[PDB]
C-alpha cells in the first residue's frame, strides 16, 4: 500500500490539519503515513498529544532539533520555521534511507507551505513531491503569483495604490498582504519569496479548502496556467469535536443554547497591554455570555507561537463583574469541542484557518479580528466576499476601544448585524457537509490524488 511521508513545518495550525489528513488517508483510502517531525528544540507537549492516539497506520518519527542558535532573537517566525526544515534536510535523508532498507520507499513527500526544501530529499530518492495547503485558496493564489510579483513591483507592498486582485480573489490592500511580506528586506520575505518559487515544483497542492467557500479562487487556481501545479481543495479537514475531555465545558453545558461568544488568538497570537484592556472592558460592557482563552499580552502579536499568570494583567473588578455569564481560561482550551456545543453562539477569532474551518464546520458565525500571519488577508476575504464575519472597527491609532467592541459584539450575538453572518455560516456548514460525502467535491479531489498515489506505487513494485 503507498506509504506516503508527511514533513510540516513548525507550529500546531500546520500539525493538526495534517494529522486530520493523515487519518482520512488512513481510514478512506487505506495508506499508511510516516510524520517526519522537524523542530529547532525538543517536540511539546501539544505536538506528542495531538500525534497521540493514533492509528497504527500512521507512525512519527521526532528528527534530532536543528541548530538555530546562530540567528537573531528578532528573527521572524516564519524565517526560523522555513529554515527548520531547511536545515533538517541531512536528519530527512537518513531517515529515507531507512524506509528503504525497510522496502517503504514512501510514495509521496508531503510538506506545508513553508517546507519545499524538504523537495530536495524527494527528488533525491525519486519520490513524487506535493504540498499540504493549509490556508485559503486567496492566499494560495497570492503565493503562486508571488514570483511574478515581486519581479513586477519594486516597492514595498504598501506604497501600492491599488489593491492586488488576482482571478477569483478578493481585493487586497497592500498593507494587507499577509505580516512576512510586508518588508522585503527581511529574510521572512526572502524564505517566503524561496518557498513560492518552489510552488512549481510540487506534483500537486491540496489545498484545506472546499468550493463553496472559495468558489471563484478555487476555480481560478484550478485553470491550467504557466508552470502551475495541479490544485485538489481537500477542505474542510478538521477536528469535529466530538472526542472525549473540563471545568469550561461544564460551564458552557449550563449556558442557554446558542448564547456563548467563544473569544481565542491561535495556537499562538496574543493582544498589546492597551488592547487586551480594551477587549475585556467591551466583553464585560457588552453582558454577553463569554469563553474566553487568555495569553499574557506582548508587543509582538505571534509571541507565543511556539509564563506569567494572563489573569493579572485584567482590569479591576472585570473577573468579578463577569464571574458569572464569563469564563477566562488562561492559555488553551478545548476549542473543537467548544465550537461544537450547542450553547455557542459566537466566535471572536484571530482568523488563523484552522479555526475559521472549525467554526463553519460548526455553522458559528465570526468576530474578525486578525493579527499576524496572513489574517488580514482572511479577514477581509471572511467579511467583504464570503461574508460570515462581522469586522470591529479600529481607531486611527489601531487599537479597538470598548464602545466598539461591545457594538460588534452585541450585534454578533443579538443584532440585526448578525443575522446575515449567520444565515451564511448555516449555508456553509450544510456546504461543509456536502463536499465530504462519498461524491463530495472535496472527498473526489482526495481521491484522485490516492488513486494517482495507488497507480504510481502499483506501477513502481511491478
Ligand atoms: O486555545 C486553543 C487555541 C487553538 N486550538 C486549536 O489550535 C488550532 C488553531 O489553528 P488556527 O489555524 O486557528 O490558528 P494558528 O495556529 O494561530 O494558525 C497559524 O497557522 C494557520 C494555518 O496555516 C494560519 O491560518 C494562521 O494565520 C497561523 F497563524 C485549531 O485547530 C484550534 O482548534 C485549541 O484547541 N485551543
Ligand atoms: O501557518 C502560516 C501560514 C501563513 Cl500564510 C503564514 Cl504568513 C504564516 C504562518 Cl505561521
Amino acid at each position: 500500500t503507498p506509504h506516503v511521508a508527511i514533513i510540516p513545518s513548525p507550529g500546531m495550525g500546520h500539525l493538526i490539519p495534517l494529522v486530520e489528513f493523515a487519518k482520512r488517508l488512513v481510514h478512506l483510502h487505506g495508506l499508511t503515513v510516516t510524520f517526519v517531525i522537524a523542530g529547532e528544540g525538543p517536540p511539546s507537549k501539544a505536538q506528542r498529544t495531538v500525534l497521540d492516539s493514533l492509528p497504527s497506520s500512521i507512525s512519527s518519527v521526532f528528527l534530532p532539533p536543528v541548530d538555530l542558535t546562530d540567528l537573531s532573537s528578532s528573527t521572524r517566525i516564519e524565517s526560523r520555521i522555513s529554515l527548520t526544515v531547511t536545515r533538517s534536510n541531512p536528519e530527512l535523508r537518513k531517515v529515507f534511507d531507512s524506509f528503504v532498507e525497510g522496502g517503504r520507499l514512501p510514495t509521496a513527500l508531503v510538506v506545508d507551505l513553508f517546507g519545499t526544501d524538504a523537495f530536495d530529499v524527494a527528488v533525491e530518492f525519486h519520490v513524487p513531491p506535493y504540498i499540504f495547503y493549509p490556508t485559503t485558496a486567496n492566499v494560495l493564489s497570492f503565493f503562486l503569483h508571488l514570483p511574478k510579483l515581486d519581479e513586477t513591483v519594486s516597492c514595498e507592498f504598501r506604497e501600492l495604490t491599488e489593491p492586488l486582485m488576482l482571478p477569483g480573489c478578493v481585493p487586497v490592500a497592500g498593507k494587507d498582504f499577509l505580516d512576512p511580506a510586508q518588508d522585503r528586506k527581511d529574510d521572512a520575505y526572502k524564505w517566503l519569496l524561496h518557498n513560492t518559487k518552489r510552488y512549481k515544483e510540487a506534483e500537486g497542492i491540496l489545498v484545506n479548502t472546499f468550493f463553496e467557500l472559495e468558489p471563484n479562487a478555487i476555480k481560478a487556481l484550478q485553470e491550467p496556467g504557466l508552470d502551475k501545479p495541479p490544485v485538489y481543495p481537500v477542505g474542510p479537514l478538521v477536528n469535529i469535536g466530538k472526542q472525549e475531555a473540563s471545568e469550561c465545558l461544564k460551564w458552557l453545558d449550563n449556558q442557554p443554547l446558542g448564547s456563548v461568544l467563544y473569544v481565542s488568538f491561535g495556537s499562538g497570537g496574543t493582544l498589546t497591554c492597551e488592547q487586551l484592556n480594551e477587549l475585556a472592558l467591551g466583553l464585560a460592557d457588552s453582558e454577553q455570555r463569554f469563553l474566553w482563552v487568555i495569553r499574557s499580552p506582548s508587543g509582538i502579536a505571534n509571541s507565543s507561537y511556539f509564563q506569567t499568570d494572563p489573569l493579572t494583567f485584567l482590569p479591576p473588578g472585570f473577573l468579578e463583574r463577569t464571574k458569572k455569564r464569563g469564563f477566562v481560561i488562561p492559555f488553551w482550551a478545548p476549542q473543537a469541542q467548544v465550537l461544537a456545543h450547542p450553547s455557542t453562539g459566537g466566535f471572536l477569532t484571530h482568523c488563523g484557518w484552522n479555526s475559521t474551518l472549525e467554526s463553519v464546520v460548526s455553522g458559528i458565525p465570526l468576530i474578525a479580528w486578525p493579527l499576524y500571519a496572513e489574517q488580514k488577508m482572511n479577514a477581509v476575504l471572511l467579511s467583504e466576499d464570503i461574508r460570515a464575519a462581522l469586522r470591529p472597527r479600529a481607531g486611527d491609532d489601531g487599537l479597538v476601544r470598548r464602545e466598539e467592541v461591545a457594538r460588534v459584539v452585541k450585534g454578533l450575538m443579538e443584532g440585526e448585524e448578525g443575522k446575515g453572518v449567520r444565515n451564511k455560516m448555516k449555508e456553509l456548514k450544510e456546504a461543509a457537509c456536502r463536499v465530504l460525502k462519498d461524491d463530495g467535491t472535496s472527498t473526489k479531489a482526495l481521491s484522485l490524488v490516492a488513486l494517482k498515489w495507488k497507480a504510481h506505487k502499483k506501477e513502481l513494485e511491478q
